[PDB]
């Protein structure tokens, strides 16, 4: 199947060269979840890459949100 596409939820501004910047809804593809706190992702709207917070993101759909927000999804599909 194909990438489980995360979004950005916040805001996040790169300050380093290490990091990109993310604009909130922006969708964003995983590149290296192995830590934590860092991830690195490739921005679809930008065609770059780099780290950005991990909890400044989350899957698009899926399965792991509150239970209705499950049930929103569905009603609306």
């Amino acid at each position: 199947g194909g990438v489980t596409l995360f979004v950005a939820l916040y805001d996040y501004e790169a300050r380093t060269e290490d990091d990109i910047s993310v604009h909130k809804g922006e969708k964003v593809q995983i590149l290296n979840s192995s830590e934590g706190d860092w991830w690195e992702v490739r921005s679809l709207t930008t065609g770059e890459t780099g780290y950005v917070p991990s909890n400044y993101v989350a899957p698009v759909d899926g399965s792991a949100a509150m239970g209705p927000v499950l049930r929103l999804r569905a009603f609306y599909n």
